[PDB]
Order: C-alpha cells, then sequence, then structure tokens
C-alpha cells in the first residue's frame, strides 16, 4: 500500500535514475519526431490517467515518452496571434522560424491568404526535412490527417494560406491557381516534397480531380485543374528507375516487400483518417503500423532519417470538445512512441515528441483514486447538478437547457464518443489554448532540451545535433 516506506523507495528510486544518466555527445543519425496536435499538458495527464484505467494502474501509469530523461516547456506564440494556429506553429517546430497565423513555410512578412508572398523565394523558411535532404539522408512523413494538412505541410510546404491545400481551395480565396501551387501539388512537384521515401496519412481528395472517382468510396476528387497527382508521383519514381508502391487500405500496406521499395505512398481515406474509436479495424492501418513501415522503410538508408509522425486528430476530438475520443488518439500516439522506441537504436536516433499548441482542457476535482478520467467529478454546490472531472475554457459544449439551467451529463452521455463535454465558453469549434506545451526527447542530445524555450528553437536543437543545415552543428 501506498505508505512512507513505499513512497520513499519510489523516490530513491528515480533519484537512483537520475543519477545513472549518461549524457549523448555524438550526433544524429535518425530523428523522430512525434507531434501530437493541440496535445496540452493537460491532454498528456488526463490521458496517462486514461490509459491507467484500461491497465489497472490508474494515476500511477506512465505515458511512454515519459520514460524519458529529459523533458521541456515550448512556448507557442506566433508573430501576430498569442493563441497559435497549426499552420504558424509547425513553420516554428520545423523551419526553425515563428511566423503569422494561417501561413506554411514563410516568415513574418507574409500576409495571409495572399499568394504573392508565397512567390517571393527571400521569404521561405526551410524544413528540418530539407536539410535532411540536403546532406544526403532520407526524409517521411506519417499522419492520421490529410497528409496536405498543416502540421505534415510544414515539413515541405511554402504557402500563404494553410486552407490550400488542393487547387480548388486556392481558386474559393479568388486566387490564381496556375500561378498559387497548392499544398498537394508542392508535395508531389517540389523539394523536399518531391524527395521524401514515405508519406502516409489521409487526404486522397486533394490528389485527384472532380471527374475521377476515388479509391475505396467512389467519391469524386477536389481537383479542379484536371491533374492525377498520385499517378505524376509514381510516374517520377518510375522515371528515376526506382520502385514504388501506392497503397490505400492496411493488407496492402503491410504486404509492401521492404527491401524492394524505394519509395512508398499510403493514403488511407479520402480525407483525415477515421478516429481510433470509430475506424475499420480491417481497412486502416494504427498509427504505430504505419510509423513501423515508415521505419522500416527510412532505416535502409545508412546515412540516416528523418522521420514525422503526428497524432493529429487529438485536435480535432478537442474542437468539438470530444474528450473521449481525443483521449484515444493520444493513446495511438503514445503507442507509435513505444513503437519507434523499439525499433531505433538510442545510441544514434533522437526521439522527440511534442505539442504544436494546446487545448483548454482542464482536469477538475475531487474524484478519488482509481476514477475513470471520464467520470463525473461530483455535485455542483450552486446548482445541485453534477459536474464532470474532465472539461473545457473554449467549444461547443457549454449548454444551457431549454429551462435556463445549465446543462446535467448524464451517465449515457459519458459513454457516448460524440459527447461534448462542457465548456467555459461557447464556440462552435472549440478555440487552440496559449499555454505553454510540453516536449520530452531521448537519444543523442536529448539534454539539449532541459528548461523552457521558444517553440521555434527545436530544429535548431536538433539540426545541431544531426549536423545538417547551416547553423551551429556537432559536426562543426
Ligand atoms: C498582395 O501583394 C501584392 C505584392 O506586393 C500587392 O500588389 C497586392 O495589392 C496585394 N493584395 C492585397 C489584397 O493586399
Ligand atoms: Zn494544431
Ligand atoms: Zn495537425
Ligand atoms: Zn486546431
Amino acid at each position: 500500500e501506498e505508505d512512507k516506506a513505499y513512497w520513499n523507495k519510489d523516490a530513491q528510486d528515480a533519484l537512483d535514475k537520475q543519477l545513472g544518466i549518461k549524457l549523448r555527445e555524438k550526433q544524429a543519425k535518425n530523428v523522430i519526431f512525434f507531434l501530437g496536435d493541440g496535445m496540452s499538458l493537460s491532454t498528456v495527464t488526463a490521458a496517462r490517467i486514461y490509459k491507467g484505467g484500461l491497465t489497472g494502474k490508474f494515476e500511477r501509469e506512465k505515458i511512454s515518452w515519459e520514460e524519458f530523461d529529459f523533458a521541456a516547456l515550448s512556448k507557442t506564440y506566433n508573430t501576430d496571434k498569442q493563441v497559435t494556429d497549426s499552420a504558424a506553429s509547425a513553420t516554428a517546430y520545423l523551419t526553425g522560424v515563428k511566423t503569422n497565423q494561417g501561413v506554411i513555410g514563410l516568415d513574418a512578412n507574409t500576409v495571409r491568404t495572399n499568394c504573392s508572398y508565397q512567390l517571393d523565394e527571400s521569404l521561405f523558411t526551410y524544413s528540418i526535412a530539407h536539410w535532411f535532404q540536403e546532406a544526403g539522408r532520407s526524409t517521411g512523413v506519417v499522419t492520421s490527417t490529410r497528409v496536405t494538412h498543416a502540421t505534415p505541410a510544414g515539413t515541405y510546404a511554402h504557402v500563404a494560406d494553410r486552407d490550400w491545400e488542393n487547387d480548388s481551395d486556392v481558386v474559393h480565396d479568388r486566387e490564381d491557381p496556375e500561378i498559387c501551387d497548392d499544398i498537394a501539388e508542392q508535395l508531389v512537384f517540389r523539394e523536399p516534397g518531391k524527395n521524401f521515401k514515405v508519406i502516409m496519412g489521409g487526404g486522397r481528395r486533394g490528389f485527384f480531380p472532380e471527374e475521377a472517382l476515388d479509391i475505396e468510396d467512389g467519391i469524386p476528387g477536389e481537383r479542379e485543374d484536371g491533374k492525377h497527382l498520385i499517378t505524376d508521383w509514381l510516374d517520377d519514381k518510375a522515371s528515376q528507375g526506382a520502385t514504388a508502391s501506392y497503397v490505400w487500405n492496411r493488407d496492402d500496406l503491410l504486404a509492401v516487400d521492404i527491401a524492394n521499395t524505394d519509395y512508398l505512398m499510403g493514403l488511407f481515406s479520402y480525407t483525415h483518417l477515421d478516429t481510433v474509436l470509430t475506424r475499420d479495424a480491417e481497412m486502416d492501418p494504427t498509427l504505430p503500423e504505419m510509423t513501423k513501415v515508415a521505419i522500416e522503410m527510412l532505416t535502409k538508408d545508412e546515412n540516416g532519417f528523418f522521420l514525422l509522425v503526428e497524432g493529429g486528430r487529438i485536435d480535432h476530438m478537442h474542437h468539438a470538445n470530444q474528450i473521449r475520443q481525443s483521449l484515444a488518439e493520444t493513446l495511438d500516439m503514445e503507442e507509435a512512441v513505444s513503437m519507434a522506441l523499439s525499433m531505433t537504436d538510442p545510441e544514434e536516433t533522437i526521439i522527440l515528441v511534442t505539442a504544436d499548441h494546446g487545448h483548454t482542457l482542464t482536469i477538475t476535482g475531487y474524484a478519488d483514486r482509481n476514477t475513470d478520467i471520464l467520470d463525473f467529478a461530483g455535485i455542483s454546490d450552486l446548482d445541485d447538478r453534477r459536474y464532470t472531472i474532465l472539461d473545457y475554457g473554449s467549444g461547443p459544449g457549454y449548454h444551457i437547457t431549454e429551462d435556463g439551467k445549465r446543462y446535467e451529463p448524464t451517465e449515457e452521455d459519458l459513454k457516448d464518443i460524440n459527447f461534448r463535454y462542457a465548456s467555459a465558453a461557447p464556440k462552435h469549434s472549440a478555440t487552440h489554448d496559449g499555454t505553454d506545451v510540453g516536449i520530452w526527447v531521448n537519444g543523442p542530445f536529448a539534454h539539449l532540451f532541459t528548461g523552457v524555450y521558444e517553440e521555434n528553437y527545436i530544429p535548431h536543437a536538433l539540426a545541431y545535433a544531426a549536423c545538417v543545415g547551416t547553423g551551429r552543428t556537432f559536426c562543426d
């Protein structure tokens, strides 16, 4: 039982672990970057307890990346807003430069929704994936979102508005698609996108025209310019004399011949991949499964590789105050981190986990230990109605009943994967949260992450340790 001796040994052991930390002052060969979108520190705590609910450890459970010796805090404000969107943050943590809301791979001179700015190369910021490529090393990206979503896009795109995932989105904002390249285009026609060995996620819709029909579902595509970008991608690999594979389902992914495959594009949905609690496990590969295949491919490169893996729908669930699903997405990513750790060598591989920004999730009192984190906390002493442990500062969960009272959540509500937990400030989609987020790191030079940093510091430190880019380097 958790008595005085128990806690003293628990602590003495942690101290013993801390004292035994051996620094790794050697170049990083590989860098695996995990990004939990909208994964606030509160999401991590809540998810630790959620996991504990499955394993029976409850509040004593540990999140995989919390076994790392190095954690840090990251300040996420951007050049025009206190609370960053996913685009400006991705530009910061992948290109090393902070920027305006809605802009990817361009600096703060950029005026959002203005394409001219994406024609000016002097305004370009370049990603750690670019840098790995310039050094002759392999790159890839896995995500549960559309592969043209802001996060993956930060590794390769330069656009004046994150909304421009395909040419139909450019036209929608009155811009000229002929000269304003959309993100899907940039992934297949430009560097570094065109050189990625592995591209996985969703978003097939931005890659083929309205006149064409989707693999799997037969839904017409979104492109309005007649371009079939997947076949463009395939033709490109083939004309280089390389083998390439396009897959769109789990069985096919797992059947891929790793040894004989140079390029891999796996697009498992028309749009974002289905959430953990709604996906067809037969048809959709999980985040860890995608991660495994990505690592299998990229590790063939003896000079090293960079891989971005995003737990992306964490954010989407928070936006709808759908906290149960948000926690399930989070754990899918926690499991992916474990998959990566078991497949790589920490003496040469940096594994970093962070968030782009948080969400306004809070953990209220006062439930007893071992209480399911999604359960009720107690009854309000002001209106006599139940309240949940988890709730939000912002979102559509705020609900005044027909009688003008605070909606009281039910047992049925709590079990419902679509139930929206209460918020303090009603909004159709919850805003992001501005609080500093966490960073957790293992491997070479993990001790570059000890304190509190601006969010754009991250890739500068990672470059130093991997010896890529044009800044200070360990090999320097
Ligand atoms: C967009 O930028 C260009 C280039 O400097 C400028 O000529 C144009 O008027 C700008 N458009 C708007 C709407 O500000
Ligand atoms: Zn985000
Ligand atoms: Zn994202
Ligand atoms: Zn968001």
